[PDB]
C-alpha cells in the first residue's frame, strides 16, 4: 500500500471501514479511516484496496502481471477492467492491481 491509497479493514474492531493510508512500514499501515478523528495501524493482511469504476489500473503480482486498463466494475474486492492488450474484460483481486 501507498500513502493516499483507499482501502477497507476486512477483520477486527473496525471490520467495513474504509479509510486512507496516511503512512506504511513492511509490516503496518496507518490509516486514517473515514469518520475517525486520528489515525489508525493495521497488520497489512487485513486490509484491501478500494477501486471505482473510471480508475485506470496495472496488474502488479500474479499471472496477469503486467496488464493494465480502465476498470468497468468493482465488486467485493474483485475488480474488472478492459484490458489494453486484448480489449476483453479481466478480473482480478483489489491488492494485486494499482493505480
Amino acid at each position: 500500500f501507498q500513502p493516499g491509497d483507499r482501502i477497507e479493514v476486512l477483520n477486527g474492531e473496525q471490520r467495513g471501514s474504509k479509510g486512507i493510508v496516511t503512512r506504511t512500514t513492511k509490516d503496518i499501515a496507518t490509516i486514517k479511516l473515514n469518520g475517525f478523528t486520528t489515525p489508525l495501524e493495521f497488520p497489512i493482511s487485513t486490509l484491501r484496496k478500494i477501486f471505482e469504476p473510471g480508475d485506470h489500473v496495472t496488474v502488479i503480482n500474479g499471472e496477469h502481471q503486467g496488464d493494465a486498463g480502465l476498470v468497468l466494475m468493482v465488486e467485493q474486492g474483485q475488480v474488472t477492467f478492459m484490458s489494453t492488450q486484448t480489449s476483453r474484460e479481466v478480473t482480478i483481486t483489489a491488492n494485486n492491481l494499482s493505480k
